[PDB]
RNA sequence: AAUUGAAGAGUUUGAUCAUGGCUCAGAUUGAACGCUGGCGGCAGGCCUAACACAUGCAAGUCGAACGGUAACAGGAAGAAG
């Protein structure tokens, strides 16, 4: 494993072995026929890249944002989460293409994310240990509207209005105020 | 007018009386447990570890004390939305 050639940026990010604990030095080789790709990767491996890329173009797909959002093509990234190599592109891809908050359906209406008036829905009451409480802390999604600490909300099911104060924000498997 | 209220029974012996302990009926509870459980009023609720505590809150207030401008507000010598 020498790295990955980016098809759309037309350049080659070079993998360094065992820097998986931090982020390695970004070391690019610009051209796909740049004779430094041959030097940095060995001309043998360099041609197999060129060969495979030929076949790839005749049997694959161009990334189309519309078909991706329709769930009909997947952008495939090759990498290694252990070597911490490939993660950041798929992130660039994540930020670049992936939807802002989407509308959730209800027995009333299509609920736009753009709307105001808070509208969350739980979805999980995680395996609450939890360092000094039963807590439970139900995990809510927030479909629309802005939550603010002292606001008053309505539990639709029990039809009882509830005031909110202690409302967790989870900084990675960890309660945080708030 | 304002403290004027006191019950005994069971068991030692073949039987008896006396002694004498044990036990029972009452009232009481910050109670617990078992079975059960429909309301409401009022009150009560760590008696054990003065054992250790995540999180929020439980003490601040005066510009008619003072230098003052960091915010929202009125208006300004001048330009104007």
């Amino acid at each position: 494993f020498k790295g990955v050639y980016h098809l759309y940026k037309d350049e080659t990010y070079l993998y360094q072995s065992g820097k998986g604990h931090t982020i390695q030095e970004v070391r690019i080789v610009k051209g796909l026929n740049n004779p430094d790709l041959d030097a940095a990767v060995g001309e043998d491996l360099a041609q197999q890249l060129r060969d495979e890329l030929e076949l790839v173009k005749g049997a694959s797909n161009e990334f189309d944002k519309e078909l991706f959002l329709a769930g009909e093509i997947t952008p495939v990234f090759f990498g290694t989460a252990l070597g911490n190599f490939g993660v950041d592109h798929m992130l660039d891809g994540l930020v670049e293409w992936a939807p802002a908050p989407m509308p959730r359906q209800t027995d009333t209406r299509t609920v736009e994310a753009s709307e105001d008036k808070f509208t969350g829905f739980v979805f999980k009451i995680q395996a609450n240990m939890d360092p000094k409480h039963r807590d439970r802390v139900a995990f809510m999604r927030v479909v629309s509207g802005k939550y603010e600490k002292g606001m008053k909300l309505r539990q639709v099911r029990t039809a009882k209005d509830v005031v909110i104060s202690d409302a967790l924000t989870f900084m990675a498997g960890d309660r945080s105020h708030v």
